[PDB]
């Protein structure tokens, strides 16, 4: 008291609804008096007490001089940031936690793990901080660029499992699970399977037994690599997602990759973060899932769900659930997390939604949140409302 | 540890006197460095602890380059937020709760429910919040335009009850009530007599067994629909205001409307969200109300007291209590809301001041508060200070 | 636990130091970003677990456009504020209390008691606050001006005194003390002895038996009155310091006034707000004044020490111990505080330092503070460092 | 609960690692909205909860119009500021301990203590506070310049030991140790041996026995004076390191120092505050150190480390571990200090990066941090990012 935390049943409900927007940079205007932090790679984690909102900084605001850059995915500035869920993300709001490129964090029910990947691309180096403390870091295994996942770790028990890649950006890049007990590193689990390439898993709790994550493979396919990983006996296995609705972007036309279930097909080079949520019921398993409204552009934003069976197995189509943001509005990385009420926990999803004007301005983003609540159907949209020119 | 709250005697007095001024806008300045939020609809809700300050923001600050649209009432940016009451409610001082262009919030005992509806005008969406954790939601059923109170429900015994409105601006919107116990809905109340039109009900308790409202009627009449909710039956009964004093703006000359308590009269479309609380005595009840200065504009505010009575039969005039603010000063939505002593409840009411000053600027408010305190008349007035040139 | 706090023996020291400057404007420049509150009338009260540095607002920031009005005294949007000691109050940092342009407040042990004057100048208000809660208020007697210390009001066993007065600023104005318990005045104080002009008093504990003030005479005399206050009996008697060093600004030579100790003399008219805080040993009263380095202007800050004696009848110098602020410097008006040690009580002195550059511009002030600390001589002044004209 | 706390064995680990950057100034571009403090000398100081990132600020910030001055070292405005580590140290997220230009802090366990010495060069005072409490005082004992480390001081079973110096910057300078106990002074420690000049120690833990501590000789060589101080007796000596590795800047080639351990060598005058920190293990000690990578200029800090042995004894090099800045960016004033994980405790150094532009600029800091975490080799180095011409 506090104990470890375990995933339980999710509070009732059978639709998505808007919660909230984080849109920094509405208060960025050169006529303006504020300091929103430029970033990228949102993501929320959730403890008992309070929710936490996570980015990646490249330690730059607008209005600002450091605009140049900021269009990059690595460089010696960029830094883990938080604030607590719902409080903008400023100079002053912010905490920065610690350097780095690639970030995860989680809450085990006593403290929070926080995770931070920087160094250079050939030997960079994943760094554990529990609380406070830097505890423990894991070292490039390929050289080619290690890297996390840009959404919460989990943990139960007092036991957080996270995904870990590296490899080439447009070849091999076969991941690893690390488990992680307050803050040091006790084993390394080695999946099987279709393991070529596996980056930015998005997981969560499907049970007590059994962590899922939905992933992107940036360079053979655009089904998304979905992990099973049993804590019970700590293996992990790896297949594509057999679904005609494939959640990568860029992507074919629904159901148009040919053959069985584990078949690559076509524009499978490339690819995005996912949002992949779980709502667990008696005898019940919802897997809620999130992709662009456009099939080769960061636009948009469309919600799906499909009850049981095997997503290993399974061609049907997931069913649409709502737009969350219009084709009109930008729709980059997607992730999913759970706030936990007194007795249950509430899945949600969130949403990058990046401000790109290309490399002559600032580059940042406005993080979107969607979550169960209530009955019925998916009823509002989410708009950044921010005028790049101001 | 903690427990449930109820509600009170009051604490002893028999004057309202100027409390508490929150003017953002004065920092505002294109000259300044700060960045208050524009706001509208303000209220208050205290718990056992401290109390809070809510508005609606468009996501906006001033000085700023989104002013326009901050005339308007419904979009997809606008939000609850709120500070602790005595903060100034800039960009980082405050905290987004959630996406809402109609809203409320109270305190159990234990933890805070949050209230907010958005959506389409024909399908929207009223969601609750317990603590950090979206619970559950109602949905539109007139399909017009679903809304709540913008100030503070009211919780007894862990149950906290809430009016909902929906229908049409300019004919018929049939409330009802909401009991909500930890974030989810347990009951429905359908309200019966004179219901053709209630909406922003400003709701507190006569005692443990009655939930009163003083409510506006935008379509039919001047005159209040007067709510009376037994929370021990958990049924509600609606009739107009039968006292000369009309409350609502606009309105007719005092007493002017002929014929029975019912009778509508003139001047009866329009209206304006109205301040009332309750002063809980021994053997006795004050009931403490707001109203505008001029019959037909937003301007001033007075302060009016009656003991005793059925305020569905007595005509009688209300007696003028005091100028909380002057005929030259902005005067718009008022609110009632109580402070919790050690051992009573202080009963105050709060008056959202507009700065109006058309389309083609910015658009939003300032709040001045009046509470029961001391013996003798209500001394002074409250004025903004704000300059909308500046 | 909490329980009711009392004066201590203080804690182990000879000599005061230099101890922190609260210099706001140092941040108020046209060429930077920040926004603190435009102020006069600061002062410090501390309770077991933290220091509050108070103050009376104009409402307005530097830089900012409503600097007209910041060299007046009263208007309707003065308000209390504060800060926790040792963070710079401005927009955001700052807690606003109640409508105030007189102000005192204190903290008992349980909770702090936060009091209020506004009102027209001829029908004033005191108000009180017990934490968020207005608890009670006390009416002008005289239909003058109403108004209180601009310190700390002092609380032994729950119970809590505090100076008032009502009068002329050129004639007669009669003190009174209100004994104050959880918000409520529980009695009133009619001092006897030399009553005729009692205002701003800056008051504290020499014993568990006595507060001692010394006050502002703005009409008669350059001396202090000096009041005894018994809290065992709840009577206080006044009489003026008879000391050669007159303490108010301005004043006539030191030990010119001929004749008894009561003789009032020249330049009696208008006046200062003086420091005073006692040093309790288990034998020996310490008695630690300030007074102004200028007999006619509000420059410099020097400290002094009496140590026993009656200072209603002894004319012996006060032992000079040091230059806090040099002439060069703006020195105000002065106050003292206790901080809370573990076992002891720790007396300080703060002063304001105005910035004066006349009605057509801001004008605010500074807060200096030195405490009993170690042994030796006063080694250090102070200085504002700002420039007006930034 | 809470209990004082004591050294205890370090967290397992082989190397450094780049953790934390901490720079302010990439948000004071005159076309930004941000307030980060002027500031030098920065330090780190852990209790058992929180981390505090301490520095010296002018008491300007940057953009602003108090550039002037900033580039010297003492004067009436400079203080001890602190924010928790993590936070941006601005105008609004600081707090101002005291008035001091120079300084210290240690968490016992239960408490804060903070130290600040002010006043005039020839006798200057180093001041207590334990708390909020100003507790004790302590006086210059050479008249010359009176002194402390510009790092954190260190607290076992409730005593915290202080360095303390006084004399010639370019003269003799004879430290001494203070035994600080809740805030008062309970024992001063005269060291023996090699003494006539030590300033600016940079001090830890080599176990419950002894502290030690690497510091600065401004006058005489490039050797850092190396105290072994022993808290079970209260005594303290002072040798020459005698590694072939010069720590102080400006320095000679390595090994170049003909003669016994003692000899004083080429290079002397001039110095730099220097990193140190202490890596304690079951049957073995790791010492490691910081220097910058240029011989005469602060450019550059390099990471070095040697296991046993003795100090004062051992000619041979220090083993060097890595770049922490490269010779292109400033690398100014280092420091150790020690994060408090659940059962171990984490060893760190910090840098100060100095932003120098010379007298007509703005001159302030970025603090740089790497702790021991994890195994293998030092990975990468750290860039403030800042260009002092926005
Ligand atoms: C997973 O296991 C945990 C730990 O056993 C379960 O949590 C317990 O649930 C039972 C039944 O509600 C309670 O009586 C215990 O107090 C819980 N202990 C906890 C949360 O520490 C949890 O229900 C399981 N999750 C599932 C089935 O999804
Ligand atoms: C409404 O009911 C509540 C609950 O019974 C009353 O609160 C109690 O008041 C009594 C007498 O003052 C106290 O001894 C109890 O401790 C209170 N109980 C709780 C749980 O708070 C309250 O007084 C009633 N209010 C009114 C207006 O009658
Ligand atoms: C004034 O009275 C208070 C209350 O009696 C004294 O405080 C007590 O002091 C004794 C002796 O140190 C302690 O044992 C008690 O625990 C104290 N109780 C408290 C502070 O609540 C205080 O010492 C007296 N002040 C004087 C003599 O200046
Ligand atoms: C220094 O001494 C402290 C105090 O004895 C040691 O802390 C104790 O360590 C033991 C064994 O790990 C624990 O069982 C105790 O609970 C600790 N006591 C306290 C009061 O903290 C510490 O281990 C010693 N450090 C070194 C480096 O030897
Ligand atoms: C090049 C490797 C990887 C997969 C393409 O690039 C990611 C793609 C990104 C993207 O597609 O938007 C942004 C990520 N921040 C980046 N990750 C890192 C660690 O740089
Ligand atoms: C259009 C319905 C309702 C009654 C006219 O409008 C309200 C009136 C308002 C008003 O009269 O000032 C402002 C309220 N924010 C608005 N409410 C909503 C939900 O839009
Ligand atoms: C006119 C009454 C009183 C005594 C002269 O004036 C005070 C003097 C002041 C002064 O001498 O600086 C400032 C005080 N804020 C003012 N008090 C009030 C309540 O207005
Ligand atoms: C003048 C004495 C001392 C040694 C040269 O100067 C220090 C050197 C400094 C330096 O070498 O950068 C900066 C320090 N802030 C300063 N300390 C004080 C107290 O002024
Ligand atoms: C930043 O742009 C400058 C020109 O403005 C160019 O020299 C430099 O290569 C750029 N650097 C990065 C990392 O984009
Ligand atoms: C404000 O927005 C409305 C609706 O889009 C538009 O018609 C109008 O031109 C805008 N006003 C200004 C000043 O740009
Ligand atoms: C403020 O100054 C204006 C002119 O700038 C003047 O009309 C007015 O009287 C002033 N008011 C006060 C209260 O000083
Ligand atoms: C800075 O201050 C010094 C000392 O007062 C003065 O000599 C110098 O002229 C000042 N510099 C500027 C640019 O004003
Ligand atoms: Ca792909
Ligand atoms: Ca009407
Ligand atoms: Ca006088
Ligand atoms: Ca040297």
């Amino acid at each position: 008291e506090p104990e470890w935390t375990y995933p339980r049943l999710s509070c009732p409900g059978s639709t998505f609804q808007k919660a909230l927007l984080i849109s920094p940079h509405r208060f960025g205007e050169t006529k303006g008096n504020s300091a929103p932090l430029i970033i990228r790679e949102p993501f929320i984690a959730c403890g008992p007490n309070e929710c936490k909102h996570f980015a990646l900084t490249h330690y730059a605001a607008q209005p600002g001089g450091y605009y140049n850059g900021t269009r990059g995915d690595r460089n010696k500035l960029r830094h883990l940031i938080s604030v607590k869920l719902g409080k903008i993300p400023t100079v002053e709001n912010s905490i920065f936690h610690m350097a780095a490129w690639s970030g995860s964090a989680c809450h085990d029910g006593k403290e929070w793990t926080y995770i931070g990947v920087d160094g250079p691309d050939n030997d960079a180096l994943l760094k554990v901080k529990y609380g406070e403390a830097y505890t423990d870091t894991y070292h490039s295994y390929a050289n080619k660029l290690l890297r996390t996942q840009e959404s919460a770790c989990n943990c139960i028990g007092g036991n957080c499992y996270l995904m870990i890649t590296d490899g080439s950006a447009s070849g091999v890049s076969e991941c690893r699970f690390l488990k992680i007990r307050e803050g040091r590193i006790i084993k390394e689990i080695f999946p099987t399977g279709r393991v070529k390439h596996t980056e930015e898993c998005t997981c969560g709790f499907a049970s007590n037994k059994t962590i899922e994550c939905a992933c992107r493979d940036n360079s053979y396919t655009a089904k998304r690599p979905f992990v099973k990983l049993n804590v019970e006996t700590d293996t992990a296995e790896i297949r594509l997602m057999c679904t005609d609705t494939y959640l990568d972007t860029p992507r074919p036309d629904d159901g148009s990759i040919t053959g069985p279930c584990e078949s690559n097909g076509d524009k499978g080079s490339g690819g995005i973060k996912g949002g992949f949520v779980h709502q667990r019921m008696e005898s019940k398993i919802g897997r809620w899932y999130s992709r662009t409204m456009s099939k080769t552009e960061r636009m948009g934003m469309g919600l799906y769900v499909k009850y049981d069976g095997d997503p290993w197995a399974d061609s049907d189509a997931l069913a649409f659930s709502g737009v969350m943001v219009s084709m009109k509005e930008p729709g980059w990385y997607s992730f999913g997390f759970e706030i936990k009420d007194k007795e249950c926990d509430v899945p949600c999803i969130g949403i990058e939604m990046v401000h790109d004007g290309g490399k002559e301005t600032w580059h940042s983003a406005a993080t979107a949140i969607y979550c169960l609540m209530g009955s019925g159907q998916l009823l509002w949209d989410t708009v950044t409302g921010v005028d790049m020119a101001l």
